[PDB]
């Protein structure tokens, strides 16, 4: 009926200790913040030992559908592996392949000067690729409904939600301030949109409550045994608070004027991927095709790669919604009767119960997946597959020429 | 007239379907839009269209005296009932944000759960299986089919809607034929399995995606309200049969009914399952479309809504008002239905006195004492209640 022939993955990097550490963060909470033993931003072995569990569940589930034979080793050129050059993209490739295809000594590709960016996760970086800045502020402005204060009000009880979790009326912020009303996140650090050629934030209560939220996920994904002060009860004040950190990643991340320009780079290396039938990947030295091409990023790439391709969603159990070893998968299956080539978009990822528990992942006991649509393809199947060309015009449509990565 | 007390019953704000289904897929040939927020929850807009009313009625509730016009409620003046549904404890708390920013009100709610919002599917009471079908099957014309009949153009707008000729279904083919529907009665639920139910739930999901502000609404195939009004009916008849039939709706809306009583009768008492001191200025209760169906119908409550097609629209309001005359110092009970438009769901229209939101004047046709301007008297209304509630589905 149906045969898998290549599979695309974009990853999340695993679990990592907080981005920063400053004395905002300190003086919104009277409460003193756990400490983490890896550097800043670092993949955890914990992290690591959550994407393997993802490598192997994807190891069983590839091989029953045919696309890796049922051997120790993949076969030469079957699998590669491309990371950024951060610690956590890097180890995060590395863990995979612990799970996928251990003792095999894959390689995992990546840019050998470590200190500069790898301009696949960030072309905005490059000269070629720069933002209309008044363009892209103004656009995510009018996502906002026009000012972020309205957009602030649309969100108000999940501030109050974090602002109970931190404590915040009895933190060093709320020392001077006395009034009838609440001492709140939003009126003591408002935020306002700033846009420069290379870059887009949303600095305030907005950037601080997206960073916060998130420190607490990855907190409870980490094991740590006292998360968020023991102050989260249940899923409802979970997404209250991780509505906060999506939102800010819907603006910065998956804003089409942003998303388009970010994911171009990304989105011609899964087109290139699933299209060729023969080519040698320039700036790794990765001879394309292979079955399965896993690139580990970040949760600022998947955001970009959904706002580019219009993909919504919402992950049952996991609040995060680009969360830590998350995957974007792009799936290439020919029908039998025909030999058409079709492609299917999936979100595999753990449930955050998962993570805790660092449940053991197979057939039996699978990762979350959740079916994607991508709406815009022309022609599809029956079962919501997008024809290949239909998802390789789309990706033609959106791209930005100016960002490509012509390395 | 001073107005002295209100209660609110309220259907939570605009939500992400409440699931997804094979059938949903191979009715159409086209996908549907996926959501941000999981199945059956509250999405931020939806908090916020539901803040817009509690503007709207901080404002007209300050105008009238009933709230002082201040920064924050005084003690026992503003109390708030959520079912245990994410949906229903969000819109409790959008609904504060719009009232009383900032005052830190709490939503109550039991620590799907809650039977003052289910009493027969949590097991106080249950249906008499063959009594609630039959009080059905004869409001539907006798069966299923005779019903069918009653809404033939309703059933072709959603199928030129779905492009119904074109899907894995009909692989001339309809919906009804296609998906024949049959009455189902349990202890503890009625439903119309088949192209009824599907019907019911694919309109509601087109309303959702409309009042969400989505870009692609029923992929673009609605067009003007007569086709809204024709899809909607589909819903709002299922509703009617499923839940404002008095054999159902008398149960189910016993513990509201119950609650509303009380908090408009009494002068003082410690209410016993959520902790609340009654009586309070203003209680909001947040529910579902099946709580507002169910007090229509033991109520004997019809209305349209201008402008919306669903009767029983997200963010709707069923608001029951104390009034006193000062001139003999009598007690009367206003009835009314608050909501937003379909295009004021859409822009997030802002609400105040000047752009206030939609509002239906209600009747109590079966209480004995009446005012000149139609209010029931409260000791009729309690009688009133007293005559249509099911006392083994009380809570208490
Ligand atoms: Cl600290
Ligand atoms: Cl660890
Ligand atoms: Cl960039
Ligand atoms: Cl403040
Ligand atoms: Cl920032
Ligand atoms: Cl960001
Ligand atoms: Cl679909
Ligand atoms: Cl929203
Ligand atoms: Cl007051
Ligand atoms: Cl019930």
């Amino acid at each position: 009926g149906m045969k898998l022939e290549r599979v695309v993955i974009v990853s999340r990097h695993g679990v990592r200790a907080p981005t920063k550490f400053t004395p905002i963060m300190k003086n919104v909470t009277p409460d003193q913040w756990p400490q983490w033993d890896v550097p800043l931003g670092w993949l955890t072995p914990r992290g690591g030992e959550l994407v393997s569990e993802l490598g192997q569940y994807q190891r069983l589930w590839f091989t029953s559908k045919g696309l890796l034979n049922n051997q120790t080793c993949p076969s030469p050129g079957q699998v590669a592996v491309i990371a950024d050059t951060d610690q956590r993209t890097r180890k995060t490739g590395e863990a995979f392949l612990a799970g996928l295809a251990p003792k095999c000594q894959i390689q995992v590709h990546y840019q050998k000067d470590e200190e500069k960016n790898d301009p696949l996760f960030n072309p905005v970086k490059m000269g070629k690729c720069s933002f209309n800045t008044l363009q892209v502020c103004n656009a995510i402005l009018e996502r906002a409904g026009g000012n972020i204060e309205l957009y602030t009000q649309r969100y108000q009880s999940s501030f109050r939600t974090l602002e109970n979790v931190l404590n915040f009326s009895q933190s060093e912020t709320c020392k001077t301030t006395e009034k009838s009303t609440k001492c709140t996140l939003p009126e003591a650090l408002p935020s306002e949109l700033k846009c420069t050629p290379d870059n887009v934030s949303l600095p305030g209560a907005w950037s601080l409550s997206s960073t916060l939220t998130e420190i607490f996920l990855l907190q409870e994904a980490q094991g740590m045994p006292q998360v968020a002060w023991g102050r989260i009860t249940g899923e409802k004040e979970w997404r209250d608070l991780l509505s906060l950190h999506n939102a800010q990643f819907d603006l910065l991340q998956r804003t089409p004027e942003v998303a388009r320009s970010r994911a171009t780079p990304l989105l011609d290396m899964i087109d290139t991927a699933l299209l060729t039938n023969g080519t040698t990947e320039n700036r790794y030295g990765i001879k394309l095709p292979v079955s399965l091409l896993f690139i580990a990023g970040h949760d600022t790439n998947l955001a970009n790669l959904s706002g580019a391709l219009d993909l919504n969603w919402s992950l049952p159990g996991q609040p995060d919604n680009t969360p830590p070893g998350g995957e974007l998968v792009f799936e290439k299956w020919k029908r039998t009767s025909d030999n058409t080539d079709w492609v299917q978009v999936s979100f595999v990822y753990q449930t955050l119960r998962d993570m805790r528990d660092i449940q053991p992942l197979s057939l039996e006991k699978p990762a979350g997946k959740v079916d994607l649509k991508l709406i815009a393809c022309e022609e599809k199947n029956s079962q919501g597959m997008c024809s290949l060309k239909s998802f390789s015009r789309l990706i033609k449509e959106i791209r930005v020429p100016e960002c490509a990565v012509t390395e």
